This record gives structure tokens, sequence and C-alpha cells, in this order.
């Protein structure tokens, strides 16, 4: 029930241990020039940027995921980002806590952060853009 490239994103954004592998990432960015492909990733990413709690692997992952395609995707990821900017800008005032009482969240608020910066900066986005 899932093509090929939604398999693909499920696995880069999985609720373990692993980081998404460069391997993965340049696939997603490269199946991101494909318009069909770009709203499988996308469709996948707006829900898990929205998962929250315990499941916050699914945001850092997904975070993960959408600076990487930000940087070395498609230009419609880039339009995606400035739709759904409100939503990326709330990830910078995400909460978790796990039992030890560790800020799990702290990770997820830098990484939005960073984003938000790269995003509100268009000649710096631009640039870097063009040399990836
Ligand atoms: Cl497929």
């Amino acid at each position: 029930g899932y093509s090929s490239t939604q398999v693909l994103v499920r696995d880069a954004t999985a609720n373990d241990s692993r980081t998404p592998s460069i391997d993965t990432l340049d696939d997603l960015a490269q199946r991101s020039y494909d318009s069909v492909d770009f709203f499988e990733i996308m469709d996948m990413l707006d829900k898990r940027l929205n998962d929250k709690g315990k499941y916050w692997r699914h945001v850092a992952k997904s975070l993960t995921v959408l600076d990487y395609l930000v940087r070395f995707g498609s230009e419609n990821c880039v339009l995606w980002c400035r739709e759904n900017f409100y939503v990326i800008k709330t990830l910078r005032e995400f909460r978790h806590e796990n039992e030890s009482g560790f800020d799990e969240g702290q990770i997820i608020r830098v990484k939005a952060k960073e984003l938000v910066s790269l995003l509100n900066d268009e000649e710096r986005l631009r640039e870097e853009r063009s040399m990836n």
C-alpha cells in the first residue's frame, strides 16, 4: 500500500535510534524533483512534523529531512516551507521531557531555529542551494 518513495520517507523518519542516512537523504532530495514524489514526501513529513511528546523522534528526524530538502531538494520544498512556515516556527517551542527528566525537545528547538533562520534569509538560502 506504499509507493517506493513513501517507504523511504517512513524509514527515514521512523521512531528509532537511527539518524537519517546520507544515502536516504540524497535519495529523498533527488526524488523531490519528481512532482508526484514531492507531494508524497511532504504529506508524510507533514504528519510527522506534527507529532508530539514521546514520539518526538518522528519530529526530529522529519526536521532533519526537511532541512536537507530545503538545501538539496527541489524548489517545491522551499515553497512548501513557506506555506507551512507557522508550523516550522512552532517547533522552536517544542517541549518533551523523558523519564530521566532530560529535555528531548531541545534538539528539535535548535533544529527548528536554524531552519527558520535559513528560510528567513533569502540570499543565504539561494546561495546555498546554488552551490549545492
Ligand atoms: Cl512506486
